[PDB]
């Protein structure tokens, strides 16, 4: 569907924390560090309600978006790994 609950992305050089909108039901993210010194968040979010790109891209200016692949499990782990991260994760909402 063009609309959906479960989304990841990342946000390259981020400038301040991520925060749980209200539209939000669950967020878990870190800091990873990329190449070239860039560095980005990692994240998975579950919307309260089904979301289009066009919304998720004015919930986080600036992320790239992608509709999830995988399992739930799978996207928490990715945004949770050991494998490159700086700081985190966080998770914020219920699942």
């Amino acid at each position: 569907a063009r609309q959906v609950i479960c989304w990841c992305f990342t946000l390259n050089n981020p400038l301040s924390p991520l925060s749980l909108h209200d539209s939000m039901k669950y967020l878990v993210y870190q800091t990873e560090q990329g190449e070239a010194g860039n560095i980005h968040f990692q994240g998975y979010i579950e919307m309260k309600k089904r979301t289009s790109l066009a919304g998720m891209k004015k919930l986080i200016p600036g992320a790239h978006f992608e509709k999830r692949r995988g399992t739930q499990g799978e996207a928490r782990a990715y945004s949770m790994k050991e494998d490159t991260r700086l700081e985190g994760p966080w998770e914020y909402g219920e699942l």
